[PDB]
């Protein structure tokens, strides 16, 4: 029933208040999505001026309803399963060797509008590491989502690995664990184990002043024959 939601070309806003060593910062995206072929376009802004962590960094914080799930593993699909009532998802990204990030996110439908609210808290990260040091390139971020049932929380469980191009040639690795629970109260598809099949391209509007990404990116769900 919330499959039906996706169908077409869907509206998202997406909105973040964080804190990372001890600095408060807030995110306002918006853009569209289009599950149908896995792919959403979306403009983010810093909207209390500069960003103090790396726009790289926030990319999978910043609505995996919007993966393509071919018709045969449809039966998978937790994420529009969930809506339009929604999900809550949360992570901890662990960055190598530096600090790490703890989020909690409710997606959900407004409207005819999908929207994720994101609360995020940075801590234990190194003043001249890779993160705060504004040391990570920005261009493109891949990976696959390795995604299982949680039957007790109805919902799914969910980890993948991050490589994060360094600008001196390195990686900076973020581990990321996900937990992913329905706000309401029907049931929802949970999943054999499969992943998403994820390419994020970062970019950036030649026009805009304001402290912002822009973001193309592919969410297809694989791994199931
Ligand atoms: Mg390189």
């Amino acid at each position: 029933k919330g499959e039906e939601l996706f169908t077409g070309v869907v509206p998202i806003l997406v909105e973040l208040d964080g804190d990372v060593n001890g600095h408060k910062f807030s995110v306002s995206g918006e853009g569209e999505g289009d599950a149908t072929y896995g792919k959403l376009t979306l403009k983010f802004i810093c909207t209390t001026g500069k960003l103090p962590v790396p726009w790289p960094t926030l990319v999978t914080t910043l609505v995996q309803c919007f993966a393509r799930y071919p018709d045969h593993m449809k039966q998978h699909d937790f994420f529009k399963s969930a809506m339009p009532e929604g999900y809550v998802q949360e992570r901890t990204i662990f960055f190598k060797d530096d600090g790490n990030y703890k989020t909690r996110a409710e997606v959900k439908f407004e409207g005819d509008t999908l929207v994720n609210r994101i609360e995020l808290k940075g801590i234990d990260f190194k003043e001249d590491g890779n993160i705060l040091g504004h040391k990570l390139e920005y261009n493109y971020i891949s990976g696959n989502v390795y995604i299982t049932a949680d039957k007790q929380k109805n919902g799914i469980k969910a980890n993948f690995k991050i490589r994060h191009n360094i600008e001196d040639g390195g990686v900076q690795l973020a581990d990321h664990y996900q937990q992913n629970t329905p706000i309401g109260d029907g049931p929802v598809l949970l999943p054999d184990n499969h992943y998403l099949s994820t390419q994020s391209a970062l970019s950036k509007d030649p026009n805009e002043k304001r402290d912002h990404m822009v973001l193309l990116e592919f969410l297809t769900a694989a791994g199931i024959t």
